[PDB]
Parts: structure tokens; sequence; C-alpha cells
């Protein structure tokens, strides 16, 4: 027996559905808020935060085909046992090559709201708050896949937290920022050591000059699909051959592994998980070929 | 490296991306003219149309995932070379259950926009040929014992004739909405009733065999064709067939009819030669 989930264009969230690709076959689940930025302790149980983190609890089924209606989506699923649910999920945190993915991330009436970012310092805040988890976990995880400093590039630096997180573990590299609005710009010269303000179409470094580029803007309510895609290839040619590009989201990513490989780029990372398991996250690091 | 089909909203044809299930193992194409109703032949070329057919050199590669974006959708494949096509397509046309779908049917702009002549009317045949020369013989071959047959939207009765034709004896009941079609239809079948199917012309689990040949692209919505596979499916007595094909694609998922009591059969069926597929599902009513 399959079963259905749907949701609507005109108050549902598409973007909610995420597919986990694993065992060569894909799960969907449907995000919610979840324990953030760790488990629930005994007693204590976590903030809950809308946000990049999915969990087990959030599966739904196996895939096998969708539908996309005039005024909804739905996919049809073998439903998950509860323990298949956590097993499934746990061999996708043993193994940071699982692909995480949103493929109705740009359907429905609620992310055509989208309209750079000028916010008030607990709106930065907040926003910073969001990414902790992948402020704690891309460093160190760039260190195992061999990054060794150099100059760091981050196209779309908002507040300079993420950045200067890189820049931190790995001491003397050069941070570069760069981002379309001029406040977050100011911000930003508190925490790089560069910080330009520009469209990244535009982007303030040279060519091949970078190490490492990090775009964690094309998103879902952030920009469109082929804004995504002509974003990623002006950052992506800032990079040096052999070095890495990191995609992330707080929202969902808006471009696709297979994309990223058709631009030669190859994914040597696409998801990472909490310390603890609990929660798994989109995170693309590429090689550029 | 993987590849990219593409279909925009405004000016494309999503409803023209095609999927093979072919035992797990998901395909997409790209639909063009098919060679219709047959192969092509020694000196003669076939007349090639747009309809109910694909054929192995219109798949494009192995589904890896899709992108259904704000102004387009995008499917990701792994390239097949033609002669790795028509393999796969070979193992289709053999195993028919084999699903074949168009998940993108009513998506986009041009989807968003019955009381015809003899000469639309016959146009409406022609384009139908092949499945009337063809599901009959199916239907035999899958246990189809006769009793009565129920077109629920039988336009102009040709296909519910061929299925009479096919099984003497067998009692013929048409309903279509459009009074100029029933007027066509009392001429070829034992019962023809005008109104919506919504409100079936025959009483609750009386038919052996149901068609439905317009919950489809370009005719009905997604959330109509639902609720009318709900109205002839109850007129289907348990055991009995129900029967979803067309033109342009099919609106409801097999896993629908599943979720519904309707077990398939069968999803897609294969023109004599196995040069062409059609989508055809054929359901018994648990
Ligand atoms: N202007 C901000 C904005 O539109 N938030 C929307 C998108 N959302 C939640 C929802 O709809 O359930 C949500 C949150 C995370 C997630 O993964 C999925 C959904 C909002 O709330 C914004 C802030 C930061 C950012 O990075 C991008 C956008
Ligand atoms: N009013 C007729 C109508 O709108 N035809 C449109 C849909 N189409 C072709 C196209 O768009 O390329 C096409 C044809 C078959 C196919 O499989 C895919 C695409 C048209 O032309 C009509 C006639 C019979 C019927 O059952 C339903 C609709
Ligand atoms: N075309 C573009 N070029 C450079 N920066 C851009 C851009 N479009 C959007 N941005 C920047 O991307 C940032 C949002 S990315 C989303 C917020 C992120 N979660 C965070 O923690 O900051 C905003 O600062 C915006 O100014
Ligand atoms: N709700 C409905 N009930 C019965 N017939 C219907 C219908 N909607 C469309 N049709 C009928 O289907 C045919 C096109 S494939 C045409 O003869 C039309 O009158």
């Amino acid at each position: 027996a399959p079963d259905r989930v749907v949701e609507t264009y005109a108050e549902g969230k598409p973007y909610d559905l995420f597919f986990l690709d694993v065992a060569g076959v894909r799960l969907v689940g449907r995000k919610t808020e979840a324990a953030y930025p760790g488990p629930d302790r005994d007693g204590l149980p976590a903030e809950r935060l809308k946000c990049a983190l999915v969990e087990a609890r959030m599966l739904l089924g196996v895939v096998e085909r969708d539908q996309v209606a005039e005024d909804h989506v739905a996919v049809f699923h073998r439903p998950l046992g509860e323990a298949e649910k956590a097993e499934l999920f746990a061999a996708a945190v043993a193994d940071p090559t699982t692909d995480l993915y949103y493929p109705y991330a740009q359907l429905g009436d609620r992310v055509r709201e989208t309209e750079g970012w000028e916010v008030t310092d607990e709106s930065a805040r907040e926003l910073d708050h969001a990414e902790e988890v992948l402020r704690d976990h891309v460093p160190d995880r760039l260190a195992e896949l061999g990054f060794r400093g150099g100059v760091a590039y981050d196209a779309a630096c908002s507040t300079g937290a993420f950045l200067q997180a890189v820049g931190r573990r790995f001491p003397g590299t050069r941070t570069i920022g760069q981002d379309l609005s001029p406040a977050m710009v100011a911000r930003a010269r508190t925490r790089l050591d560069e910080a330009h303000c520009g469209d990244g179409i535009r982007p303030a470094i040279p060519e091949a000059s970078a190490d490492l580029v990090v775009c964690r803007h094309l998103n879902a309510f952030v920009v469109g699909t082929g804004q995504a895609h002509d974003l990623l290839a002006a950052a992506a040619s800032r990079c040096r051959e052999g070095g890495l590009v990191v995609l992330l989201g707080h929202t969902p990513v808006l471009v696709s592994s297979q994309w990223c490989e058709m631009s030669g780029l190859t994914p040597l990372q696409r998801s990472g998980a909490t310390p603890s398991g609990h929660a798994l996250f989109q995170c693309y690091v590429l090689r550029k070929g």
C-alpha cells in the first residue's frame, strides 16, 4: 500500500518536502521545527527552530513518483516503519556524501514573496543564530577535507560571522567578503579582512584568486533559480582550480549537486550531521576541476 | 556527468516529459511525434502524429532527481545511448506492469487554457485508433469475459463499440457530458446517456468493465479527475475491471488507484511491433 504527502501552493509549503538520497533510493519527509542546535537533554527540551536541520522523525517514506498539479504538489511513497526511519537516517548521518535536497523549493505562492538586506542588530543576531550549527561544522570539516588556509571568499557575506569563523579555524587565511547590501558590508567590515559592496554577479576579486569560495544565499526566499545558477558561476569563477566551493542554506539550496557536476564542480560532501547525529543539513563542498 | 532536460511554463510543454518505471529504475523522455499507428514499413514511411505513443528514441536518460522551479521544470538524468534506450524500452514492452506517466501534465500555462462536428469526431477517433485496435485484445488476454461494459465519457462511442466487437454479447452503456456526443454514441452502443459522469447513469457495482478516456490533461483538472474516477469506479463490480487511457496524459497515478482499492494489473501497453508504448492502466477492483 502506497501513501501520499501533499503541499498546496496557496497555504502550503512545497519547500518543506525534502528528499534524502540513501541506499540508491529517495526518502521523502516533511521538515518541521527541529531541536536546535542539539537534541533535547533530560528535563531540558531544546529550542525548536525552523532551519536547515531535518531529523529522522520528519521522514515519511520511500519515493516512487511525484505529481505536480495546478494548485499543489504530491509525492507518492511507500511509508517507512519507525525503525527503518532511524536506520536509514543513521546511515545518511554516517555518510556526508548523502544528498539532501528540496525539489519544490521554488514552487508555490509563498516563495513568490521574495523581494539588499538592511537589518537591525537583533535581526542580524537571529540570522547568525540559525547558522550556528553551520559555523561549528564546516570549518573543521574543510580541514578534514584538506583545506590549509589561503584566501577565503564569501560572495554574500551578510554579517561576516560565517567567514570570520573560517578565518579563526585557519590562521593566516585572508577573509574577503562581498555583499549586495551596503548595510551588511558595514557590519562585515568589523569581522573580515576585506568587505566589498556589490552584486555578486560582478565579483570584487579577480578570477581564480581564491582557495575557498562560500555561497550561503543561493536559497529559497533569497534569490530565484536561474539567478542562483548565474551567481554560482560568478562565485565559482573566483575559485582557483583545485580549490573548494561551499554552498549552504538556512532555507533550501536552489542548485542541485547534478548541476554542480555539470559545471565541473565535484561534490566531495553534500550533507552534514550535528555531532549527536540527531539532525542533518545541506552542506555542499565542491572541488573546482 | 549528468544532463538536464527543461520545459518552461510559459512556452514549454511540461506535459511532454514522460517517465518509465522499468522495475524501480526510472527513465525520463520527451515525447515527440510518433510513427502512427505502427512502425515504418519498407517503402512506406508511417504518418507521424503527436499522440499517446512514445518510442525508445524519445527517451533521454536515467532519472536522478527533478527540480520544479518558479518558471520551469527540470529533470536531471544520466544520459543513455540509443542502443541502451532501445534495450531498456524492450524490457518495458516485455513487462506491461511498467509505469508510463507524466508527472507535470497539469503544470504550466498552455494546459491552463466537445460539442464538435463529424469532422472533429473523426479526428478524435483517428488519434485513438491504436487504442481501439489493441486494448480490447489485451483485455481478453487479461481474462475479461464480457458482461456489462460502461464508458463514463463515451464521446463518439467508437471505443466502447470496439469492446463490444471484441466480446460479443457484452452490453455497452455509454455516458457523456455532451448531447452531441450522445447522439453519435447512440448509433454505436446498446445505451447512450447524457450527463456529467459525477452522476453516473448506471447503478453502483453493476458493470464488469468501466472505461475512462477523459481523466486527462486538456480535458479536466486534477481534482475533477479524482472525483470522476471515484464516481466511475463505484459503478464497477468487485472483481471487475477499470481501464484508464488517454490521447493526452492521464492525470491519476497508479498509486492513487491503489489507495482507492484498485489493483493495477497493467500500466502500459505496447504496439504489436514493440515500436511504441502507451498508457494503459487496467485495474482490478477490490
Ligand atoms: N526573510 C526571511 C524569510 O523569508 N523566512 C521565511 C522562510 N521561513 C520559514 C518557513 O516558511 O517555514 C523557514 C525557515 C527555514 C527553512 O529551512 C524553511 C522555512 C520563514 O519564516 C529569511 C531569513 C533568513 C534566510 O536565510 C532566508 C530568508
Ligand atoms: N482539444 C485537443 C487539444 O487540446 N490538443 C492539444 C494537447 N495537444 C498536443 C500538444 O500540445 O503538443 C498533444 C497531443 C497529445 C499528447 O499526448 C500530447 C500533446 C494539443 O494540440 C484534445 C483532443 C483530444 C483529447 O483527448 C484531448 C485534447
Ligand atoms: N546578488 C547578491 N550578491 C551579493 N549578496 C547578496 C546577493 N543577493 C543577496 N545577497 C545577500 O545575501 C544575504 C542573505 S543570505 C541568507 C541569510 C543567511 N542565512 C545568513 O546567515 O546571513 C543578504 O545579506 C543579502 O544582502
Ligand atoms: N465530466 C464529464 N462527464 C462525462 N463526460 C465528460 C466529462 N468531461 C468531459 N467529458 C467528455 O469526454 C470527451 C473528451 S475525452 C468528450 O466527449 C467530453 O464531452
